[PDB]
């Protein structure tokens, strides 16, 4: 038993990390294949962040303007092109490392793990979720930009996300593989808001079916509520509206506990008008919300890949 | 910026998971070079765990008895041999995965990430801390069993941890990769006590200094204290005793922050007399023991591997 924040293995994704420079900056790229994609901002001077003209910026650069070097093997650049807010750079040699792997851009509330990685090379591991506003609170610093977020499911490397820029309130912003920006966020150095950042309510019971399987069970009672009332109160603390498509896919951990999904809500909704009261469900003293009921099936079950 | 429980990149320790099965029972293995560790008691079926005579076990048991299945190649068996509390079975086919490794005994207090396995195939990895009661707080399903615990040191592979047991209580115990158990801890199905689970003092200090490094300094206050008076109210909240030592090893943060050890020491006083009172620290309401000084200077430096 137990139950931890786990993230995905990550070896499949090291093996396709690749350092990037263009001029005097460095950053992290994925080398799939022959192609490496990167943050486009790679060809900005500090100064050109402010207000960049990319188009124009990228036809000043040639190939032999970007040094990309894995591990200490170094790759020969012969094409370079621009889709949306990544770089893809045709290089020579195909990663003999490439998984199986597809692009895709995730919605909010999902996970995924993030490799964090500095010069090309791979640093730590860890699991976040993107925010309904479409943030994510990592941990980045200058050069992990390039880093890149994903789910692996058996076999198949599913890259969704990409790091690009920190914002002036510390969280983080990036885009999927095809270079569209999670949010309403630009790549320029300019003062950007995010949107206000709800609870994720799904995640937030699933995570509370974990603790009923782990032995924590204080939090539960007898009553019920209604799909409607419970809205009510999740919409007065910034809570996710949940919906019949939310009920659905805790299904299955309803049928594993006995525990009708409104009956949890119910529970739910007493948390929030009454709080912990000093307590803790699964050693936090917090709601917690960066599991979705998928990965609380995941863990509970045992699957590998 | 930012901050997040961090494990170090999985990559090198995937490749040395193999599955091993004598007779009924199927556990992970550690594949290095050509010998594949695991725990001892994968001989013993459900009776025997209650008082297992290991050395009579093991008698009785023929090299062909072990079936170690790497992902789909099947290695061959040809030695067998207990030190102490791991097998170790000599194979006809040296690991070519096989990375820069060693083995340490780590002690408690110091973190390290788990690669949890089922059926010798990577599930998750997390981060998580030796108790100071010799015990981890893991996430470990039956087959889990083999898994193991490592720190990465530029390329060498430090494996300090194999699990064995989850305990009535529902922590986990296990072993150096030399077989010694940490803790006073044996390998049979039997009542077993762990010790006092006490906070480990160095590391939340640590990661009060993230928190001020994140901009997290609400909890500040220009009082000192001695270590003496400190140690104290420690004591009173179940705190782990801080030494010299303690104090050195923080010198680096202390450093970069301007806060010397003993000022933020009186802060942490006030905290545990005081509270939270509903606020945070880091995202968390409670305070975080699971950061060595180091982890925090690895984090907000960027270093790799």
């Amino acid at each position: 038993s137990g139950f931890r924040k786990m993230a995905f293995p990550s070896g499949k994704v090291e093996g396709c990390m690749v350092q990037v420079t263009c001029g005097t900056t460095t950053l992290n790229g994925l080398w799939l294949d022959d192609v490496v994609y990167c943050p486009r901002h790679v060809i900005c001077t500090s100064e050109d962040m402010l207000n960049p003209n990319y188009e124009d910026l990228l036809i000043r650069k040639s190939n032999h303007n970007f040094l990309v070097q894995a591990g200490n093997v170094q790759l020969r650049v012969i094409g370079h092109s621009m889709q949306n807010c990544v770089l893809k750079l045709k290089v020579d040699t195909a990663n003999p490392k490439t998984p199986k792997y597809k692009f895709v851009r995730i919605q909010p509330g999902q996970t995924f793990s993030v490799l964090a990685c500095y010069n090309g090379s791979p640093s730590g591991v860890y699991q976040c979720a993107m925010r309904p506003n479409f943030t994510i609170k990592g941990s980045f610093l200058n050069g992990s930009c390039g880093s890149v977020g994903f789910n692996i499911d058996y076999d198949c490397v599913s890259f969704c996300y990409m790091h690009h820029m920190e914002l002036p309130t510390g969280v983080h912003a990036g885009t999927d593989l095809e270079g569209n920006f999670y949010g309403p966020f630009v790549d320029r150095q300019t003062a950007q808001a995010a949107g206000t950042d709800t609870t994720i309510t799904v995640n937030v019971l699933a995570w509370l079916y974990a603790a009923v399987i782990n032995g924590d069970r204080w939090f539960l009672n007898r009553f019920t509520t209604t799909l409607n009332d419970f809205n009510l109160v999740a919409m007065k603390y910034n809570y996710e509206p949940l919906t019949q498509d939310h009920v659905d896919i805790l299904g299955p951990l309803s049928a594993q506990t006995g525990i009708a999904v409104l009956d949890m809500c119910a529970s739910l909704k007493e948390l929030l008008q009454n709080g912990m009261n000093g307590r803790t469900i699964l050693g936090s003293a917090l709601l917690e919300d960066e599991f979705t009921p998928f990965d609380v099936v995941r863990q509970c079950s045992g699957v590998t890949f």
